[PDB]
């Protein structure tokens, strides 16, 4: 079997992607942000606090006749942004893009912290990091990937996120025609749970290439590129004015500048972040002072391949029993 879904920034800075899931029978669709860094496919439902409650679709399990409640389940997450969510458990079926697993844990929010009910756009998450990171006590749970895998054609999902405009999740095959060139594969570590891979180093702008093993994780739900605080400044130091600010959370630039492109490595191949890709426009409405997307990763404890890097790139994460990672660019 294979599954294709699009999916759509939520904003004009491409602050996160949502892809309509359908749950439960008769399907109910809500919008879910893909997480290849974590392992909790959660939503917004008829338990959540209403209070905590602006505007999302919510999953209602005892409107579908598939739901069964996990008796003693529950769940419990952060996110790095200290951000937060807990509930009990149902499972359900679980549809994305024509693919279905019956039986997917889906985990309901009794309480989500602010950010979650600020944003109206996000009804959920869908983990696609390893299972070993679910948090559901006391029995585990599988994610929606890990759950497929035996029946997709090959054993893969694809990421390729769009620049302020939609792009397409796909389980199962690889779409040839949706990158240039060759896919470029490189070993991935699952010890800490993570699509986790070391690339090979970096540019800025037209500058010479710099050979540095950089470990980090290729995240769909981290918006923006946390690389070493050696790198990140290499980057900043070629815009006039960019500076690090302690009250703004991170590097700032003149938002009349024209920003460099970002270059990685993947093994002995080259994804170039275009400039415009890093720029997430005024600090705060008609501000001069622009937020940077590529940031320090100092005081996180990992590098992170978020969206400004991703989004640059056709990504395969190969979940076959030896993991890696492709880029392709596109
Ligand atoms: C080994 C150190 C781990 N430490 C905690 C850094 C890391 N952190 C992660 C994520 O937690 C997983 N992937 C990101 C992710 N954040 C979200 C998210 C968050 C908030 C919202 C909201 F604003 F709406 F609330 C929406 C989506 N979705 O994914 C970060 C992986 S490593």
């Amino acid at each position: 079997s294979t599954g294709s879904a699009t999916t759509t920034p939520i904003d004009s800075l491409d602050d996160a992607y949502i892809t309509p899931v359908q749950i439960g029978t008769p399907a109910q669709t809500l919008n879910l942000d893909f997480d290849t860094g974590s392992s909790d496919l959660w939503v917004f439902s008829s338990e959540t606090t209403a209070s905590e409650v602006d505007g999302q679709t919510i999953y209602t399990p005892s409107k579908s006749t598939t739901a069964k409640l996990l008796s003693g389940a529950t769940w419990s997450i952060s996110y790095g942004d200290g951000s937060s969510s807990s509930g009990d458990v149902y499972t359900d079926t679980v549809s994305v893009g024509g693919l279905t697993v019956t039986g997917q844990a889906v985990e309901s929010a009794k309480k989500v912290s602010s950010s979650f009910t600020e944003d109206s756009t996000i009804d959920g998450l869908l983990g696609l990091a390893f299972s070993t990171l679910n948090t559901v006590s006391p029995t585990q749970q599988k994610t929606f990937f890990d759950n497929a895998k035996a029946s997709l054609d090959s054993p893969v999902f694809t990421a390729d996120l769009g620049y302020h405009a939609p792009g397409t999740y796909n389980f199962g095959f690889i779409d040839t025609t949706a990158y240039t060139g060759s896919i470029t594969y490189t070993a991935v570590s699952t010890k800490q749970g993570f699509w986790e891979w070391t690339s090979t180093g970096y540019a800025v702008g037209s500058g010479t290439f710099k050979s540095t093993s950089i470990d980090g994780i290729a995240d769909t739900g981290t918006t923006l590129l946390y690389l070493p605080a050696t790198v990140v400044s290499a980057y900043w130091a070629q815009v006039s004015g960019a500076k690090s600010s302690s009250s703004v959370g991170g590097y700032v630039f003149p938002c009349s500048a024209t920003l460099p492109s970002f270059t990685f490595g993947v093994g002995s191949a080259r994804i170039v972040i275009p400039g415009d890709y890093i720029d997430f426009g005024p600090i705060s409405t008609g501000s001069s002072s622009c937020f940077g997307g590529i940031q320090s990763s100092a005081g996180i404890g990992i590098n992170i391949f978020g969206d400004v890097a991703l989004k640059a790139a056709f990504v395969v994460f190969n979940g076959a029993t030896t993991p890696t990672l492709g880029f392709a660019s596109k």
